[PDB]
């Protein structure tokens, strides 16, 4: 009844009034590629390292099952598909979303969304939590708060799925393209703390964050239990 | 993200851009009570016996998984829950649908929806096909044809699921209530057709009561 016209992402959608975690359900269940798991609320939503992810009603909490047929070396870029997809959707709603490497989306430095990719071989789960009309925790914001008015959750879902499908299809053919989209939508040229501090200069051809320390030393950061903080 | 507020029916919804048949998927897949299987189009949709159900894009094609804690004798009434749910939804959109025993809903005698119930173990699958904005076979009708404008498909889904959840919850407690709702919304007092006779009513088992010209009374199951 939804009438989705996407090629892969959104071929099937499993909606829940409530769930423990869409990422957990997606990882555990036998699901086909492109299936989207979405819930009004999560009782056990999480970020990396089992960090609690607040998932009240009003937000967009979903996961997508992917089976990317690309080199093992390109798989780490899936998180960027989620981040860029969220940014594009925010821009469609006239919200200035910017990427905080490697998985966060901010609006005026406040966290509006987070991306979490979990993979176990031939199966990758792309999880996205985006605050829309829900109340948010410390250091966060939502689409409603930035626009000053409520936004139809289904409209945001449709927009995001359409963007992700396009991004994913192109990723399968040209896995390097997503890096340019990340660069054009990420927060750069400012001081950050990885510990060590320096200027976040850019991301390289592997998606590593390039940081220039005061001494001039250049470090390349691989994401994998490494968050950054803005100064 | 759908924000459904129903108690059982619609707790979970599995949507497909395309599927063979929502009833077939519901029957062969393990699904919790209340799960709704819905698809934009069905390639092998079916009615009863071996009939095909035309399921092009634009219509509402869905199945609901039930596991009703009621006596065996009440199971034949599940089809009525679907038919009445459709009638109630149509009324919300200002369309007057009438039930043609035992599973059809007609508008000015043109078929707008059909219901198909199938049992698999202790799981009951309630299938409903309702023409909304899709092309329909000759003689049939759709919400779009009756209203003269494109009808928001999701709005029809929300309405129907809300009505079905209410009808089902009441059925679990008062399984006889659905019978009066059917009677007040079914086509009776007319001749029907193997034998012919007047469709007088439905009895307490949901059987169609027919009065033949000879005066004989037959009960159709
Ligand atoms: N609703 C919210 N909005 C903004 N920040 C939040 C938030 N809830 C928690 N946080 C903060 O964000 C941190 C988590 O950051 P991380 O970088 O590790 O992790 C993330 O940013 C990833 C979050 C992924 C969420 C989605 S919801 C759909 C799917 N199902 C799941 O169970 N997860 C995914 C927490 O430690 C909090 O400080
Ligand atoms: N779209 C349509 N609208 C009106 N009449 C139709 C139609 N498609 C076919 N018909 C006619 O209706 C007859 C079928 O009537 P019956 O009384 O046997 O059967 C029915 O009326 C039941 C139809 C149940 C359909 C739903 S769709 C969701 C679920 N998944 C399935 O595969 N099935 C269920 C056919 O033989 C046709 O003549």
């Amino acid at each position: 009844m939804l009438g989705l016209k996407t090629s892969i992402i959104g071929r099937r959608v499993i909606y829940f009034q409530e769930i423990t975690s869409t990422n957990e359900f997606a990882k555990t269940s036998y699901l086909e590629e492109g299936t989207v798991i979405v819930a009004d609320k999560q009782t056990m939503g999480h970020g990396a390292l089992n960090r609690k992810w607040e998932s009240p009603e009003g937000g967009l909490w979903l996961s997508i099952v992917l089976s990317p047929k690309v080199p093992q070396k390109d798989l780490p870029k899936i998180v960027f598909l989620g981040a860029v997809g969220v940014v594009e959707t925010l821009k469609e709603f006239s919200i200035d979303g910017r990427i905080k490497w490697p998985n966060d989306v901010l609006v005026n430095y406040k966290k509006i969304a987070g991306v979490l990719v979990e993979g176990k071989g031939d199966k990758i789960v792309l999880g996205i939590g985006l605050n829309v009309n829900n109340k948010v925790p410390n250091g966060a914001t939502s689409m409603k708060l930035e626009l000053g008015s409520e936004v139809p959750l289904l409209s945001v879902f449709r927009s995001l799925i359409t963007n992700l499908d396009r991004l994913y299809l192109n990723f399968l053919k040209n896995p390097m393209d997503i890096l340019n989209l990340v660069r054009d939508n990420m927060i750069l040229g400012v001081r950050v703390k990885i510990s060590f501090e320096g200027i976040a200069e850019d991301i390289d051809d592997f998606g590593r964050l390039i940081i220039r320390l005061d001494s001039g030393e250049v470090k390349k950061v691989i994401y994998g239990d490494v968050s950054l903080r803005f100064l």
